[PDB]
């Protein structure tokens, strides 16, 4: 038993993980096959930063003035393209650690891991969710830039994040491996403001279900709901709509506690409407929605990679 | 900026990971140069477990009754022994990715990360705490004996425990690499209980300057306090009692922010008597005690491996 915020396992990215340095800027890339994958501002210097004409500014570069290098091993760039906000260099080796991969553009409510990476070199793994604003709440510095974010299956690693920038209050924003942004932002140094988040509910109610199957019961209610009072009470919260595919996705938790979802929705309605009163659910005294019930599944099952 | 509980890159302990089974039973071993380390209990059946005699059932084991694999390959033991509550199986390849390493025994209050596998295969990693009782809150399911913890210092993994068992409440029991236990406990299924646990005061208040450096500074008071008049505080709520070693510990923060420990002291003081007000600190409603004065650091300072 037990229950934590759990990252995949690193190792298969820490193999792919680079720096890059064009002039003054060092940020980091990824290694698969024969390209390095990167956030095109690695081209920029921090005053290009307020508005870059970033095609332009890569017409006037060449391969070579990309340096590449792989732990202590220069890897020589033989070709160059930009697509969207990433930087593809194509090199001359192909990375022998290359696993597996897809690229991936998760959609909101969906979790994955970050491995926060400086000079190429990784610091630490943790898990994030995209937010329903875009957005995702890391932990990142200076020098993060090009870290990516991941889910595995089974031997698979779907990378789905590219770090780029940090938008107001400390929230993060970034690209898919096509150099697209989630959300509404570019990168360059202008004022840019996130939407307002909401919390995600089918979320919520799997840790929900992680508390009930680790023994943590109490909130349970007595009570019944529809699926349309359910979401007159989300939206007062700011919640996001609970749908049928929400429903039929927690079956699978529903189904091992016994528990029909939408006795689960009461049961959450009850805390939305009158709080913890100091009481904790799983260590914590707020209501958590950044984990997926795939993510309750495979933690409390044991999945592996 | 940002803040989360980080663990560290587990690629270097994910290559040594391996599946040892001896007869019935199948857990976790670590697999470094020509040795499986690997907790004792693997030699029992599930009726042996009220109070196994390991030194008699390990007599009637020979070298080619542990089967032990290296993800699709087999590899042969060679010679087999019993340190405390760990076995050790010799074996006649040495692993190819064991990374530099120690052994340490770490002391209540501080950090580590958890691999959690199955069946030899990494699952997630997450990051922990030696409590003050000896016990980990951890998430382990049944599988995941010999699954292990660790710190990481630049190119040096420094393994310090070994799954073992679980306490009534979902906490987690088990030994450093010699097979020793971690409190109190013994690996039989017996009654055991941990003692009461406490609050690590110094990661608190390390958490507390974590959250000054991102900029949530709203607990702040404009007082100061004595060690030996906080102390008194920190006993009433269950809190261990600050040293002069700890002050000491988190002088890097204190430098880096301006606040002196003990204003900071004075800050936690008035938290514990008068609660949060339904206020967050790192969107947090609890105060965190999870991570050290050296994590707080090497995340706000980018710190890799
Ligand atoms: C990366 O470029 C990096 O690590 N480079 C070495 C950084 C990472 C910053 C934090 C830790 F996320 N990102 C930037 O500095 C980006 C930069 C590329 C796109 C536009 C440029 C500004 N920028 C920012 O994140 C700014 N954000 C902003 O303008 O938001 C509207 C700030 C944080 C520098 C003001
Ligand atoms: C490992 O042995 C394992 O994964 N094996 C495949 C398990 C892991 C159990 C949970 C997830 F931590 N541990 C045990 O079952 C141990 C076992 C070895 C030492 C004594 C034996 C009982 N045991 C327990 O954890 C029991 N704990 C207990 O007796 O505490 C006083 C329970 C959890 C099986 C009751």
């Amino acid at each position: 038993s037990g229950f934590r915020k759990m990252a995949f396992p690193s190792g298969k990215v820490e193999g792919c993980m680079v720096q890059v340095t064009c002039g003054t800027t060092t940020l980091n890339g990824l290694w698969l096959d024969d390209v390095v994958y990167c956030p095109r501002h690695v081209i920029c210097t921090s005053e290009d930063m307020l508005n870059p004409n970033y095609e332009d500014l890569l017409i006037r570069k060449s391969n070579h003035n990309f340096l590449v290098q792989a732990g202590n091993v220069q890897l020589r760039v033989i070709g160059h393209s930009m697509q969207n906000c990433v930087l593809k260099l194509k090199v001359d080796t192909a990375n022998p650690k290359t696993p597996k991969y897809k690229f991936v553009r998760i959609q909101p409510g969906q979790t994955f891991s970050v491995l926060a990476c400086y000079n190429g070199s990784p610091s630490g793994v943790y898990q994030c969710a995209m937010r329903p604003n875009f957005t995702i709440k890391g932990s990142f510095l200076n020098g993060s830039c090009g870290s990516v974010g991941f889910n595995i299956d089974y031997d698979c690693v779907s990378f789905c994040y590219m770090h780029h920038m940090e938008l107001p209050t400390g929230v993060h924003a970034g690209t898919d491996l096509e150099g697209n942004f989630y959300g509404p932002f570019v990168d360059r140094q202008t004022a840019q403001a996130a939407g307002t988040d909401t919390t995600i509910t089918v979320n919520v109610l799997a840790w929900l279900y992680a508390a009930v199957i680790n023994g943590d019961r109490w909130f349970l209610n007595r009570f019944t709901t529809t699926l349309n009072d359910f979401n007159l009470v989300a939206m007062k919260y700011n919640y996001e709509p609970l749908t049928q595919d929400h429903v039929d996705i927690l079956g699978p938790l529903s189904a091992q506690t016994g528990i029909a979802v939408l006795d689960m929705c009461a049961s959450l309605k009850e805390l939305l409407q009158n709080g913890m009163n100091g009481r904790t659910i799983l260590g914590s005294a707020l209501l958590e929605d950044e984990f997926t019930p795939f993510d309750v599944v495979r933690q409390c099952s044991g999945v592996t990679f």
